[PDB]
């Protein structure tokens, strides 16, 4: 399956793509404001997902860090970034179909849209200004809005022992982006489209 990751930022953005034990694809790659790069993503990848990273410096290794989403210091990302991270989240031909969702249970750093470019669903989005309107103790002095478990590390907002319901600070998710996940047992905005669909991730999708 192909993913056509776009940047409509103003700004430049290193996009990743990981699986959580390896990357998909090159895993990671710059994009300047305007550029699009197509991935090629297994079929039946499981648990598959596509982020943004923010004022990255590599050297000519590509070893070098990330103020969001940092995936160990590497351009070419492995495994999962390092919060706040917009997650555009994807599960490929599981019993016939595909599964995709956006979530901000990782906090948010930079607005997204990940719409099928095939036919027989509806894409999901993101877009709201999540940064600037962040609540104070959830702003990531290195850029970003986090999620309260990475704030606070407790039970009830990581959803450990699988009973958490939603809190002030999910709700300020929720209440910006109706559409992504904003906690572990948030009632569920994934989609369902037809297996072996194509799709195109845009970060920053409106003005």
């Amino acid at each position: 399956a192909t993913f056509e990751i776009v940047n409509r930022c103003s700004y430049t953005v290193w996009a990743a793509a990981s699986k959580g034990d390896a990357a998909l694809d090159a895993g990671g790659r710059q994009l300047n404001s305007g550029e699009s790069w197509t991935i090629n993503v297994e079929p039946g990848t499981n648990g598959g997902k596509i982020w943004a990273r923010t004022d990255c410096y590599f050297d000519d290794s590509g070893s070098g860090i990330c103020k969001t989403g940092d995936c160990g210091g590497l351009l070419r990302c492995k495994r999962f970034g390092r919060p706040p991270t917009t997650l555009a989240e994807f599960s490929l031909n599981q019993y016939g179909k595909d599964y995709i969702d956006i979530s901000n249970i990782k906090g948010f750093n930079v607005p997204m849209d990940f719409s099928p470019t095939t036919r027989g669903c509806r894409g999901v989005r993101c877009a709201a200004d999540i940064v600037g309107q962040c609540p104070a103790k959830l702003k990531a002095p290195g850029g970003g809005c986090n999620d309260a478990c990475t704030v606070f590390q407790t039970s009830e907002y990581c959803c450990t022992t699988g009973k958490c319901g939603p809190t002030e600070y999910s709700r300020f998710f929720k209440r910006l982006c109706p559409d992504a996940f904003s906690y572990v047992l948030d009632k569920p905005t994934t989609v369902t489209c037809p297996g072996s669909s194509n799709y195109r991730v845009t970060f920053c999708p409106t003005a």
